[PDB]
This record gives structure tokens, C-alpha cells and sequence, in this order.
DNA sequence: AAGACGTGGAC
DNA sequence: GTCCAGTCT
């Protein structure tokens, strides 16, 4: 494999098309480290706002640190995968407790904190501290699987591993940071999904697909299985004083530690009954419902329909649950569905 | 291994 | 509608 002719040619390309990219204006590890974080599963164009809102909040690793729970998953408000922001609290306050504020530039101890996987490992101390670990995205598994015809599906743990040897053994040893975010930015604006720009392409000696017109065939990946659908019960409900009843959702699983209008996953039955019940045991009354949306994760489809009802309190508002004025309600990190609901609830009730 | 885990944007 | 931008369990 013509590793020099590659790896010039990649460079120098890199070197002329690079995007200047907020979390690219320097190689400060908690930056980078923050934006590549932020980068998983989720679109440069997604994080460029909140990348920038984030570090203006949180302008060092000890200010992320410090913060509370509540300041920094508002801040991840309505970026999805919220346990990677919950991971990243936790690393930057084990790498404030345990390591004074200096991030590890030993992979293994980078790799134990929390939302620390392979790629990060990579991306991070390649990019801040020179560190030859490969940073193995969805664009560098694009690109490999097409350079050197790799047919292995993706989705596989181990044909990640794959494509991390192939990485070692063509890296640039020199500019490791360099070679990694050239590679990721090839598979950003060239070798892309759908119709990609083989002939502009500056590695295109080197792609066996290319030679073989089979780019636009791989990397190769299993279809998704079609996900469940879950109806959602959710009540709006507001005292005489205009605040509303809301609460915090466990730590554990879907969207932990977010707030939401209280909800009770019903099978499609009794929905109004179930909500009823729900808040009796943890004094209220439920109109009919005002709305029903559907909303999208990964995983499963909510089915939501959003019940008005009105509060008379009988006692203390106890933990996970919060009343909170209207005026509020903004400093709290709510779900897009939630979100949703509350617009909702908002339009209809003018 | 493979399901859990969000969301918006482009086909 | 489908596809697509990592890590924990
Ligand atoms: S020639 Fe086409 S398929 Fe091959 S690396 Fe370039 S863009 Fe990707
Ligand atoms: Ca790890
Ligand atoms: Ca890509
Ligand atoms: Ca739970």
C-alpha cells in the first residue's frame, strides 16, 4: 500500500479544503475533547451552537466541573444521547479530583473516565497531545471500507478493531492529530454516503472500490430493525397561580435526569384513568386530551397525548416532583417531546 | 453481540 | 417512509 503517496496527498488536501471549525481554532484538550463529545451521533451543523454556547458557559474543564448537574444537561438541552453529557460531568470531575485538571494523555487512563470509547481515545489525544491512537468514526470507517474494500458489516465490534490496525499501519507517526481529523473530514465532504466525489477525490488512486465502481455500496450495514411503538400519557397540569407540576426523571436509562410533565406509559389503555392514578399516589382532575404527536428515538416511537388538568394542592410537593411558576419553566432541561407538549398545551390554551 | 440511547436533516 | 451524524451494558 502506497502509505507516503496517500498520506502526502491526504495532508495536502486537508491542508487547502479544512473547515475552521469552532472546537479546530486550537488543540486544547477540554475544547476538543468537549466537541468530540458533542460530536457523537450528532451533525457538525447540529454542534456548532451549542458547542459555542457550552464553552461560553463552561470555559475550562474546572468550570465544567464545578457546575451542577441541572446547568450542564441544560446546556446539552435538545442534543440528544443526554448520558453523554452526564459521562463527560463525570470525567471532567474525576479529572479534576484525581488528576488536578489535566487531562490524561495516557490512553488507558483517558479511556477509564466515563464516555471515553475508542474513538474519543483517539480523536482527543491525537488531536491535543500527539498521542498515535486511531479516532475511527462513521467517516473513517466509510472511507477504509471503500479504499481497501472492506464488505465486513460495521455494526460489528470487531470489524471496528479492523479498521483501527488498518489505521496504525497507515498513519502518519508525524502528524498523528493531522492524519486522524484529515481522514474524518475526507468522509465529511468527499467520501460521503450517497453520490460520493470520487473524481475530486485526492485519494482516489488508492480506493479499490473506486477502480471497481462499487463505491456507492458500501461500507456495508444491516438494515434497522423497525422500532416499537409506546403510547405516552402526559398531564399538564397548572394551579390557580399559573405554576405548573413537573419532574425529574431517574438517573437510570431513557432520558435520565431530565424534567418532563409527569407521563405514564399506558398500552393504549385507560389512559386518562392510568394519569389519574398516577399522580393520586405520588389531588387533581383531567379534561379531555388537546393533542396527540408521535415523537422519534432510535429505538421506539412515543405515541404522546397531552391531557390538561387542573391542581389543588393537599399537601407537600415531594421529590422527584417540582411546581414551577411559567417564568421557570425555561430553567429547566426538558425533552424535544416535552418540549413539545408544552407548546402544545400553550397554543391551545390561547 | 447487539439493544439502549435523541435528534434534525437530507433524501 | 429510510438513512445517517459513538459508548455503555
Ligand atoms: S474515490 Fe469515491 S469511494 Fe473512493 S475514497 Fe474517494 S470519494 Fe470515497
Ligand atoms: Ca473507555
Ligand atoms: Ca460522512
Ligand atoms: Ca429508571
Amino acid at each position: 500500500f502506497p502509505a507516503r503517496e496517500f498520506q502526502r496527498d491526504l495532508l495536502d488536501w486537508f491542508a487547502r479544503e479544512r473547515r475552521d471549525l469552532p472546537w479546530r481554532k486550537d488543540r486544547d484538550p477540554y475544547k476538543v475533547w468537549v466537541s468530540e463529545v458533542m460530536l457523537q451521533q450528532t451533525r457538525v451543523e447540529t454542534v456548532i451552537p451549542y458547542f459555542e454556547q457550552f464553552i461560553d458557559r463552561f470555559p475550562t474543564l474546572e468550570a465544567l466541573a464545578d457546575a451542577d448537574e441541572d446547568e450542564v444537561l441544560k446546556a446539552w438541552e435538545g442534543l440528544g444521547y443526554y448520558s453523554r453529557v452526564r459521562n463527560l460531568h463525570a470525567a471532567v470531575k474525576e479529572v479534576k479530583t484525581r488528576y488536578g485538571g489535566k487531562v490524561p494523555d495516557d490512553p488507558d487512563e483517558f479511556s477509564r473516565l466515563k464516555g471515553v470509547g475508542p474513538y474519543t481515545v483517539g480523536a482527543v489525544l491525537s488531536l491535543a497531545y500527539g498521542v498515535p491512537e486511531p479516532a475511527v468514526d462513521g467517516n473513517v470507517m466509510q472511507v477504509l471500507s471503500r479504499l481497501f474494500l472492506v464488505t465486513d458489516d460495521i455494526a460489528k465490534p470487531s470489524t471496528r478493531k479492523r479498521f483501527e490496525q488498518i489505521v496504525r499501519e497507515i498513519m502518519a507517526y508525524e502528524n498523528p492529530g493531522a492524519f486522524n481529523e484529515a481522514l474524518i473530514e475526507l468522509g465529511a465532504l468527499v467520501c460521503t454516503p450517497r453520490r460520493p466525489s470520487c473524481l475530486l477525490c485526492p485519494v482516489q488512486a488508492y480506493c479499490q472500490a473506486f477502480a471497481e465502481g462499487v463505491a456507492e455500496e458500501l461500507p456495508v450495514k444491516m438494515k434497522k430493525t423497525a422500532v416499537k411503538q409506546v403510547p405516552l400519557a402526559v398531564a399538564v397540569l397548572a394551579d390557580d397561580e399559573g405554576r405548573v407540576l413537573i419532574r425529574k426523571r431517574d438517573s437510570t436509562g431513557l432520558l435520565a435526569n431530565l424534567w418532563e410533565f409527569p407521563s405514564c406509559e399506558t398500552d393504549g389503555a385507560d389512559g386518562k384513568e392510568k394519569l389519574e392514578q398516577m399522580v393520586g399516589e405520588q389531588q387533581v382532575e383531567l379534561t379531555e386530551p388537546i393533542v396527540s404527536f408521535e415523537h422519534a428515538f432510535s429505538h421506539l416511537v412515543w405515541q404522546l397525548t397531552v391531557f390538561p388538568g387542573r391542581l389543588v394542592h393537599g399537601g407537600p410537593v415531594e421529590e422527584p416532583y417540582r411546581l414551577a411558576p411559567e417564568d421557570e419553566l425555561k430553567a429547566y432541561a426538558f425533552p424535544v417531546s416535552h418540549q413539545r407538549v408544552w407548546r402544545e398545551y400553550k397554543e391551545w390554551a390561547s
